[PDB]
């Protein structure tokens, strides 16, 4: 299932936040390394669905994600800020474009995962990173919402 994907994703080994100077960097490198690998596994599995970058300090992240429905490719901008309590506190993913077009979402376009998410994250700290947040967060979210929003006529391709 989705757990399999997580298996192929390299775990992080540094408990530090975006304010731990020297250690944040080490964690940051871990983060980039885990993301690139995740991207490679997705490409190998013909499921390349996103690209993620950050600013210099690694406190602000932006990027994009896509979902192919009937051969068409629907791209959406994504972004999020690293909470000061990270990695103990997963970030809040947001897709601005969809703001106010689907109940299953927060103010400002922040995504809202299933109740079974937060606990899973907490008991894995600090092994889970952004790649995980992306695999367990955005991913399943997009899989369900995008095709539903498209069939309902809420979102169109252009």
């Amino acid at each position: 299932a989705t757990r399999r994907v997580v298996s192929e994703i390299p775990v992080l080994k540094t408990n530090a936040g975006p304010r731990d100077r020297e250690l944040w960097v080490q964690r940051l490198k871990e983060e980039y390394q885990s993301l690139i690998r995740y991207v490679e596994n997705n490409k190998n599995a013909d499921n390349d669905w996103f690209r993620l970058e950050s600013n210099k300090e690694g406190t602000r992240w932006f990027g994009k994600c896509w979902y192919i429905h009937d051969l068409l490719k629907y791209e959406f901008d994504i972004e999020f800020d690293i909470p000061i309590t990270y990695p103990t506190t997963a970030p809040e993913i947001a897709v601005p474009e969809l703001d106010g077009k689907t109940a299953k979402m927060y103010r400002g376009g922040k995504i809202c995962l299933t109740d079974h998410f937060k606990p899973l994250w907490a008991r894995n700290v600090p092994k889970f990173g952004l790649a995980h947040l992306m695999a367990l967060g955005l991913g399943p979210w997009l899989a369900v919402e995008i095709p539903d929003l498209i069939q309902k006529g809420v979102i169109q391709h252009k």
